């Protein structure tokens, strides 16, 4: 099951936060950064944005799995007006 979320841009804090660590905070093999928390009180929360805690599959139709910490923050922010995130979840066991 996959559900894409197309939210609008912000200005200085959409409302949701993200965590990452490819080569900025500490060395690592997995560049794919994950979400930490969705802070209510922003364009993101206003339109929606659920509580995430994992890495996104793609951003703005492009995979941002090739970034650093400061790049990921900008990869979204600099994504443009409307930002669309795709997330898929497979069922098993």
């Amino acid at each position: 099951e996959y559900e894409e979320i197309t939210l609008e841009r912000g200005n200085s804090g959409l409302g949701f936060s993200i965590a990452g660590g490819t080569d900025n905070p500490h060395i690592g093999d997995d560049s794919s950064i994950f979400i930490t928390k969705i802070i209510t009180g922003g364009a993101a929360a206003q339109d929606g944005r659920l509580r995430v805690n994992d890495c996104i599959l793609r951003v703005n139709e492009a995979d941002v799995r090739d970034v650093t910490h400061s790049k990921a923050v900008e990869a979204l922010k600099e994504a443009g007006s409307i930002v669309r995130l795709y997330v898929k979840r497979r069922k098993a066991f």
